[PDB]
């Protein structure tokens, strides 16, 4: 019983700050919606009809598989979703936690270092997925990149951010500008409050 | 070096048949380019400056790995693009070569049947890559998908029809609606004749 969860903002909300109400509209609406809506149907009838989307993930994950099950491909990109609407939030000069701010300066020097690192990532990522920024379980902060809805619960890793690079998810707004959309998406988007949250 | 060809028709040829002149610029001008210009930055200097495009996709593909290197991507996507230029063109309702409605019909059953079949492979393929009409080794014709830039001489194939389903190459025209952009490009802007040419 996937569910689509609201955005936590109108879909409105974030056009002053480089993306779209088209994009939230398509990328929320449609597209998340699929996942939800294809992923029940692949579960029903099936083990995995009772689990928690992150059992499904975790269950469900072929390693070294270059093609998922369609169970796999859905409850992943279910889940990424899910995350990213909640890692994105409305406001000018949104404010970084000092815990979460210490923590980037001792992994990766400063700020600047981790968006440029995180922004490398993200354009790195041949075809479509997600850059990351998680904890692994050495509690080690770092920067990651996966394919199509393969993502940290995979590795037995902690999502702190997580950023789409399906070209859907800018395309409308950056066309082929993957990294000018990255770099304003550190910059604008990210609720780092949330992020911090996930430590 | 490799060298971005020019269109075989004029930017806005294949607009009145559903493919844009907006997404041909983007698509050729930008996308194709950033292939070819990455992959001679790859490649300089390399043991595969002096080869074919085939040669450098064939020599650089590795089977067991779910990530390509960067000299494949790039070498792979640029022979795609090259090929999927050619296989669109202007004029409705082109003509199929009887020799290729002919192997159709033997292979699938009917057109129409190769058609849904082809369509579903497209819609198949989780995230970015392609859809094919393929002579295989035994020179019988199927159907097949792939990820990113992997592509028909992959595996000793020969390709007859190839449709790019990265989000890039609809997203403009047809934005989430994949399906009604394969089925478009099947009875639309696929020119049978080079399809046939390459038998
Ligand atoms: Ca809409
Ligand atoms: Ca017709
Ligand atoms: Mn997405
Ligand atoms: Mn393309």
């Amino acid at each position: 019983a996937f569910e689509l969860p609201a955005l936590p903002y109108a879909h409105d909300a974030l056009a002053s700050l480089g993306m779209s109400k088209e994009t939230l509209e398509y990328h929320h609406d449609l597209h998340h919606k699929a996942y939800v809506d294809n992923g029940n149907k692949l579960i029903a009838g099936t083990e995995w009809e009772g689990k928690s989307v992150e059992e499904i993930v975790k269950g469900t994950y072929c390693a070294g598989a270059v093609a998922q099950s369609g169970i796999f491909n859905n409850a992943s990109q279910h889940w990424n979703h899910a995350q990213f609407w909640e890692m994105m939030g409305p406001g000018e000069d949104k404010k970084m936690p000092g815990a979460l701010e210490k923590a980037l300066v001792e992994s990766f020097g400063s700020v600047a270092k981790f968006k440029e690192d995180f922004a490398a990532a993200g354009a790195g990522q041949f075809g479509s997925g997600w850059a990351w920024l998680v904890k692994d379980s050495d509690g080690a902060l770092k920067i990651t990149k996966t394919e199509n809805g393969v993502n940290p619960l995979c590795f037995g890793q902690t999502a702190l951010l997580g950023c789409d690079v399906w070209e859907h998810s800018y395309y409308i707004d950056f066309r082929n500008k993957r990294p000018a959309y990255l770099t304003n998406f550190l910059d604008k988007l990210v609720n780092w409050e949330n992020v911090a949250s996930r430590m």
